[PDB]
This record gives C-alpha cells, structure tokens and sequence, in this order.
C-alpha cells in the first residue's frame, strides 16, 4: 500500500498498467481502480492505445481485480479481459501476479481463453527533454 | 434490454447499472450491487459494490467484487468474465470466475463458472401480503 496517486505496472510482454485508486466510501480497506491499460503485446490486436480500466482493490491483503473491454477511439477488439490476482510489495521490487479470463470470438463461437501476467512495478523514467533519453 | 435483476444458480443476485462510457465506443461502465447466496462462504445476504466494463457489441461483460463491506469481509475478490444471450424465452448470462485470497501468508488463486438468469421484478400487492 501507500502506492499513492499514479502509479505504473509492466508485464511480462511490455504490457502497461497504470492504475489509480479511489477510496470506496462504504467498503473498509477497499478502493475503486481506475486508469489505463496499454497493451503491448506481440501478436495481438488493440495495441499501444489506452483502454480504460475499471475494477476494485482490497488493501488488507493487497488483492485485485479489474477490468477492460478493448474498445477505444484507434481500435476495437470486441473483447474484455478480467485480471484477478495479489500485490507483493516487500524486498527490491514490487509484484503484482494474476491470472485472468477473455471473453472471445472466434466466428460465433463465443468463448473465454484463460491465461496468467506478471506486473512489475517501474518509477516514471525521468529525461531532461522529450528530444533526449 | 438493459436497473436490471440478474440471479445465479446458487440462489446470488446481481443488480447491474450501466452508464455509458465516455471515451469508449459501445462501452458502458458496470455499478450496482452483487448479493451472494453461495452455500458454504462467507459474506452472504449482504450488498457488495460491483465495478466493471460492458461492450453492447456482442454483449460481453467482466466485473467484479471485493468482498469487504459493513458486515462482513473475506479478505478476498471475484472477478466475473463472461457474454450474454437474451434470446428466447429467458435472458441469461454465462460467465467464467476468479478468486483471490489467502490461506496463511500463502497468496492463492480459485476458479469457476456461473451462469445467471434475468428475472424481473416480482410484484406484491404489499409488503405483507400477496
């Protein structure tokens, strides 16, 4: 916790996480997530755009899940995925660990692939310029 | 048509409200409420605040609950990932699930499926009677 305002999770494919956290009024140690996800993974669609995400956060444990539909003003995906996982913030690094679903089309063959991403906390790169670093 | 009264096979009610999204093509955002009714847990018969995406395209939805409310908390969260059919007799909604939680400093992930129906509101003449 104490992760603050904005913050910035990688995964394992260079996908970006940048959640925001309100406090419930009603929920004790629980918080609503917000933000945008970026999706930067090599074989898909609906990449390096931000997507909205939506979900909820427990603090007592440090446990989440969030949402998003990959619809957005550059591309549609006609999909949403739901990520459910757990923090560990302690030693060097931070990690978040999650294993999520995808409700899917193939023809009208509805569907929902599973699958698991690991986070990684990463501070905002700082350059002197836009044109240097 | 999507507010609206959403039941489980295990007897939980989803109450979903949608509002549109404001950057999102044919994307609502999920609210309302979830009442779970599931046998042998925990934090049972109480609302629990859902938040979520919907896509009206192809009527696909992913939401989700923390379980943590003025009752009761379990210490853990669901998150729901599915698609609809409102055709025929009976709307119903099908879904995959995930659950977060601990079992003694040990993170751990379960997984399942639910499948909801619509069914709405039941009409009494009061509150005491018929």
């Amino acid at each position: 916790k104490l992760l603050a305002g904005a913050s910035n999770w990688v995964n394992q494919s260079g996908s970006v996480a940048q959640f925001v956290f309100t406090p419930s009024p009603t929920q004790p140690q629980t918080y609503e997530v917000s933000g945008n996800y970026i999706n930067n993974a090599q074989g898909t669609g609906c990449k390096g755009t931000p997507y909205p995400l939506s979900g909820a956060y427990y603090s007592g444990n440090q446990i989440i899940s969030f949402s998003v539909v990959w619809s957005n003003a550059s591309a549609n995906c006609q999909s949403a995925t739901g990520w459910t996982g757990y923090f560990d913030f302690s030693g060097s690094q931070a990690v978040l660990k999650t294993d999520w679903n995808l409700a899917f089309y193939s023809g009208s063959t509805p569907a929902i692939q599973q699958g698991q991403d690991d986070f990684m906390q990463s501070v905002a790169t700082v350059s002197e310029s836009l044109l240097t670093e």
